[PDB]
């Protein structure tokens, strides 16, 4: 009765992994890379009667995100002035004047020899450094902290790294499926799915401990975790309300520069204008307490209402392991959140978090060439929105019904999973067959 | 309707949306080692397009979005009525259901077309 | 005659040189640009071939279609178009009505494809 | 009545920008190495009967590629050459006074410095002669090379030739080159003597400022072309219909010396001179030049009126690259005075010697960045070149006095190639189209 | 037999393997470029053959009769020798100096045929 | 009464060279890193019945990729490694007499210099042992390294393995590889036992001079192949049907020291030697060698006459790269003497022969003037055993018709090493379209 009929242009697809295009809305690094415009605005086709499975922890879009961000970064530093000539013995003293007690020992006044553009001529340099970038050799002799492990390169002062939003676009033959179910927890079937050509804009914001300047959850705190009962996994907490945080490095500065080589310029500090104070960030405690209450009741959904949830500080490690970390106006801040994660939940009033500043940056947890951040003239202040948190369980319980949670942090991929969880990439497969009462006519 | 808007539609309902589905396979007209990555992506799109076109040519369906063949449908693959298949089932569901017979049908279709051309030589 | 040679004559005359024109289409830093150029030529070729397939007459140099000609595009008579105009002039004359036809051709192609299935 | 008929292989086209490739018309030079692709045994030009087409040399894109290609090639060829960072040392210099014609007082200086040998610890005292044009005072005084405060210095490789052998540009598949053969084509607008071709003729990538050497000639009369005739913000290009020869020399007999300054790293220097010191210079017939100007002023009056007076004056000032006639002769770089060529008023041996300067370190392309350095050339240099055209400018600020002074012009290197490229346009071939007919598909 | 298994077989016998041969033609920083160049040229060759069959009106066939007569100046061998004794490798050598001629005979007869058909609708 | 018929999918081809790609089976080995592409299971072959093809191993240009890609990979591997530029300083050296066999004859030197450390203002006195072959006197005497006047020296990365693994070469779509199975094939001419494969078996990229190690053996008999038999300027490639084992040792116990020369830049050096000092050497059974030569001389005579005398001798001279048997054993570079091996006349418990070997650290790899490689010392004692599978020989020529000829070890060209494995393969391009006559005219409706 039935015969095989071949149909081409069949609207079906398979899971697939491909290369994506980066595009943006028309000197930074991002816009000079993601040069493909997102300027036109076609939107999406909702798929009626389509259920599809998503898994944010098994996605590869995040790998492409991670890889390309790092590669872009390296390309941007590639053509900049090297600091090799700076790996010399430094003679340093302490800073005792015009400084508060809390800052004593943080800064050092160093003096050293440097070359000039002529090979047989040298100059003395006087500059001020943070102790985090300088170690003792054993007034005392010091060296820069990374001259024993890797080359140090100065980032170009005219290159902006501002994380403008970027969009990813499918290559022809592929499509991006998007889950818009407000209750989606990161895995499994989603029944409200639309198809798009490009993702919405995502800002490639880099941070530790807290998730800044991302999307908010819709009407609830959503906690997404690959393995809920496994303390080896972190959890991503998405808030439906932002929390405002005001950060600054309040002291005024000077920026000086010298020529070391043939058009090779180096930037450094000199003096602090006014006195010396600690960098810090301000959050109202009222909003912080409200935020935690929302998070805590959400956590209890997996532990029981009667569970006591305690917060505590980081377990230990380097600054990129234990502190909050972000770029504010081009500067690199490390903030102590131990006084933030200090409550226990049992069934303006601001908080100031002290912060440290560091100029030699080991990015991506990749030991290799270090980046040097030249100083910024003036006083830096910025305001950011906290949109989520990275936390961990201690685990190792005795079923006490009480558990302490710690700020997490670690991998950077997680910073993008929080935005990319909604997207899936598939390959279109237009060819297929089906039965029909139609025999080919043979002549 | 729109591209892939027919994905949740029944197989029958979706049979009339094939032109958009086919046209957009070549939509990538308008659009460092980065350039190399994208260059390969373009090459792959071409390679996929061509393997499907060659196969339709092999089966004698080069001029058709929809072609009847002389390979009978085998009820052992899916012993279900035509009415369910076209009016209730969607193409996504259908494809999953017959995903383990693809290697059979391609072989049957290749030889069936070869047989017809060979048989034509007795006319010529 | 010569490739692009017929451009000096009428639309009608040029109909026998279509295979001339159809023949040359497939004729460390630096090589990147050259390889991309080769890719683009292929993409343009394939697009046009796909469109002819979309519009039914995939194998013809010339095909009549089932889309009627509109006087709103051109109301000039054939006795003047085919004999007095060149293809360049013609293309310039109807340059607004391209993107619409491409769509009309699917409409006038797929209906008969359906009315071939019920055999 | 009428139906749409689809045609494929239709002989029509559209203006386009695509990438062209180069070919060499039949042995270490850069041009031959790069344009390794052979040219056709003979291109054919197909005339198009009954056509008119519009060309515009100032809106061309072929020139942009030529510019890009020449810079790319230039740099790629210099990438593997010896870097001369070791020369940026304090120099001890005095004037050369023996056997010097008074016109050459100053100019050369006798410098001495301590150069690094292939071993790091050993140094040599090296003596050499440099032109003052490449050397500045630091303040038997201390001196440095002019570019040690700006950029890297690279020695151009002595084994690499830059002879501007003519290169042909060829269309990629799907594209064609149109050529304008009209005798009077002024660089813009409709052209009726139109033909098509696969490739252009060979164009010699000759580089010069002010006066154009070894280019094409006008076929009937001197023709002057400009983007905007009445706008003094634009230059004018004069294509002569007859060539004028210019004889250029560097009379001093140079002895080349060299030193190994690294592991197979060789530096070449000027050594000393055999015989008396004389200045470089160029010879042009006066009568020939005067006749040439006559031919030019006749064309200029076509735009300005019978009653006008055309005066010529010298350049306005600036870098040697713009104030002098900058060109390569025998591998050496000449910066010749041209005031003697532009000192006359036209109202409605018999030769001139132009003095020339020689400069070794060059900021080619008007780029700020690394500068090439010519190696010294052994012996005495002589060449004879053909003057084929000029770059000129209007004075501007006219009071309608009927007298106008023209000044030597100059400009971007692209303008030197527009001189050939005004004859060409590139288009894309578009084989599909439709037309009406009394023919319905036989459905 | 399998891909190229028919290479030593006679011309007639070899007509039975035309689709294995067809399928295996298509279903395939300095390093990456060498690979891409190979892939691109394979496509270009593929397309030329398809284009040419299209030019001749043979795109829908593995084998097509044409309107161009066979010449004794190319081969004066018996039809039975050609199909029953000879192989395609031998044959290709035998007529290797005429293929470039034949191609344009096919082009013209196809153009005349399409024109004749156009005149009838 | 016949018509032209066009046929597509015709199983024919044209000879052609194209780009080949590599693959390998089955962890910092450079070969594996590059040939990351997997191989498939072995059923990639069809025998071609009724096909005779002409092969020519010396006109086979796939070997050119072997001698291009191998070079490229080598340089790619060294590209990111530590530069030794800062070490080109005046050295002050003396001899060593401590527990040394007399026959070292000053091979090693006790030498020191002022090295620049990671802080630019500091020096470190460094003491180490050097081979005489790496060091040239300037004139505690002053010396410099041999290559500081010619090129940069780069230290090879100690974490990268260079052990050759079999590499398979695979055809791109549209191409196929024709394999000759004729056991008597002499490198050229028609072959009737021809099969087609899409990818070859793997060949280890072993690099050596004079003697060919770890290759394939001939079946049944020794086969001698050359481009022009009576032209004494050609290399003779001898493929043995039995291997000969050779035991190569660098017997002294070693210490490897390292110093930081820059910001994460480490240099490795020799320290001192544990125990007394002995010469490097290789051991070959004399009888096995003598039997091997007997097989070879019979095969040589069949092309020169069977009334001749075959003589073996060492090379005429040149640098170590051509006068010695050059090879990599355990990562170390050996330059072994062969004059006592090639010392014979043939006229119509093991008793092995020990050959002395020299060791070098500064290497002019590929006999290419350009960047030099520095081989860091290897901790411990090295011993390896290799399979001698063939020879490279040349003749003196200059015949006086004395029915006597002298054969000497040849070498230098590396392509010739791979030809010994590649002679069985040819690459062709498929041409599926063609025409033939028929009784059928196109039917026109
Ligand atoms: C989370 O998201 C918020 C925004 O929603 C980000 O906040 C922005 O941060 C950047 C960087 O610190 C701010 O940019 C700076 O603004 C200064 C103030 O602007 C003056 O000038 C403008 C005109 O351009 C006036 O309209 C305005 O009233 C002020 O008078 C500038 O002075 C700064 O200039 C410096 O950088 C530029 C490079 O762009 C150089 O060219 C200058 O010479 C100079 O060095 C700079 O432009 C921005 O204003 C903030 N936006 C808002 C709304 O506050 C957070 O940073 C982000 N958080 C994270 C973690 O990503
Ligand atoms: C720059 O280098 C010079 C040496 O060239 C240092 O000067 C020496 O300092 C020590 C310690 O005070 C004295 O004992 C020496 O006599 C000084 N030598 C000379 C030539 O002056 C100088 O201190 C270094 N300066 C900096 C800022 O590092
Ligand atoms: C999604 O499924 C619904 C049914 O759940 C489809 O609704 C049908 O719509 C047609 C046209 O209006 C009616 O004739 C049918 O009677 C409706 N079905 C039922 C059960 O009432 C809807 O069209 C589907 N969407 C898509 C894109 O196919
Ligand atoms: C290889 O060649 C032999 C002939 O030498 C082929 O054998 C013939 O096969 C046909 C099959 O139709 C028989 O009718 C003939 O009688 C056979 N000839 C003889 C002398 O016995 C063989 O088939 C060829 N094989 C391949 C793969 O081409
Ligand atoms: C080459 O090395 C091998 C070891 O890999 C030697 O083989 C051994 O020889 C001894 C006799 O001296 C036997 O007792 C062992 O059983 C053999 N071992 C193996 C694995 O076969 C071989 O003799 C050496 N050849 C030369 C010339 O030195
Ligand atoms: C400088 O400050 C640090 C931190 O307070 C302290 O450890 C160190 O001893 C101080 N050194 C001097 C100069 O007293
Ligand atoms: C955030 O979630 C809480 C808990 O579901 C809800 O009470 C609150 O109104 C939500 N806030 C917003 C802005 O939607
Ligand atoms: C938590 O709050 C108590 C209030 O008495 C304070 O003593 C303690 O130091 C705080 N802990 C942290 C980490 O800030
Ligand atoms: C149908 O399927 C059965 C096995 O279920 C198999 O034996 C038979 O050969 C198949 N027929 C066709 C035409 O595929
Ligand atoms: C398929 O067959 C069953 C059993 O006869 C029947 O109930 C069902 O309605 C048929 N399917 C459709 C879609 O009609
Ligand atoms: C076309 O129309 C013109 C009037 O503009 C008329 O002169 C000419 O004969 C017409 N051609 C025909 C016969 O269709
Ligand atoms: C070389 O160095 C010495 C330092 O002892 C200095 O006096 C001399 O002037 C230098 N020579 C030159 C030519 O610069
Ligand atoms: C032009 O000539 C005058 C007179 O000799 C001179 O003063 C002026 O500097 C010259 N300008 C240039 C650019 O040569
Ligand atoms: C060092 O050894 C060499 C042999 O390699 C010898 O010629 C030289 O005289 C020896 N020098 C001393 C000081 O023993
Ligand atoms: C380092 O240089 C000094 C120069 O005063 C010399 O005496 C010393 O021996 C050198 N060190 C070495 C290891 O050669
Ligand atoms: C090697 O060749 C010789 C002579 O050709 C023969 O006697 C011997 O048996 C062969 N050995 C093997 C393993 O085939
Ligand atoms: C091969 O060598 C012989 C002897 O050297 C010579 O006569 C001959 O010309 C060479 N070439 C050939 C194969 O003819």
């Amino acid at each position: 009765n039935l015969w095989v009929t071949v149909y081409y242009g069949v609207p079906v697809w398979k899971d697939a992994e491909t290369t994506l295009f980066c595009a943006s809305d028309a000197h930074n690094v991002w816009a000079t890379h993601c040069c493909v415009p997102t300027d036109p605005n076609p939107q999406e086709i909702h798929l009626e009667n389509v259920t599809e499975e998503f898994n944010m922890w098994k996605n590869n879009m995040v790998e492409q995100m991670h890889t390309d961000i790092i590669s872009l970064w390296d390309q941007s530093l590639k053509p900049c002035v090297k600091l090799t000539p700076l790996c010399v013995t430094l003679q340093c003293t302490n800073v005792t004047n015009n400084i508060t007690d809390d800052m004593r020992g943080e800064l050092k006044n160093c003096s050293f020899n440097m070359t000039t553009e002529l090979r047989d001529k040298k100059q003395k340099v006087y500059s001020l450094f943070y102790r985090l970038d300088v170690v003792q050799i054993n007034n005392k002799e010091y060296r820069l902290i990374n001259c024993n492990t890797s080359a140090i390169t100065q980032a170009c002062p005219k290159v902006s790294f501002e994380p403008i939003p970027i969009h990813y676009c499918a290559p022809a033959g592929f499509a991006i499926l998007k889950c818009k179910d407000k209750k989606f927890n990161g895995t499994g079937p989603c029944t409200n799915v639309s198809t798009v050509q490009c993702t919405h804009g995502i800002k490639p914001v880099v941070s530790t401990q807290l998730l800044l300047n991302g999307s908010l959850a819709e009407e609830e705190v959503i906690i997404r975790s690959e393995n809920i009962t496994n303390n080896a996994k972190n959890i991503l907490v998405q808030l439906n309300e932002s929390v405002q945080i005001n950060c600054t490095r309040p002291n005024n500065n000077t920026v000086k520069s010298i020529r070391i080589g043939p058009g090779q310029w180096f930037y450094y500090t000199g003096d602090i204008i006014g006195d010396i104070r600690q960098a810090h960030c301000n959050v109202s405690k009222a909003t912080w307490n409200e935020t935690l209450g929302k998070v805590v009741k959400q956590l209890r959904k997996h532990f029981g209402n009667n569970t006591i949830i305690r917060f505590a500080n980081s377990s230990g490690g380097d600054l990129e392991v234990t502190t909050h970390s972000f770029n504010c106006g081009g500067e690199f801040f490390y903030c102590n959140t131990s006084g933030l994660f200090n409550s226990t939940w049992i069934s303006n009033d601001s908080i100031t978090l002290p912060c440290r500043i560091k100029q030699i940056i080991n990015m991506w947890q990749r030991i290799g060439q270090a980046m040097y951040a030249p100083p910024i003239q003036g006083v830096i202040r910025c305001v950011s929105n906290i949109t989520g948190l990275i936390l961990t369980r201690d685990g190792g319980s005795t079923n006490s019904t009480t558990e302490t949670f710690r700020p997490g942090g670690g991998d950077m991929r997680d910073n993008w999973r929080s935005e990319l969880y909604k997207y899936k990439v598939v390959k279109i497969e237009p060819l297929g067959v089906a039965p029909t009462r139609c025999k080919r006519r043979v002549v």
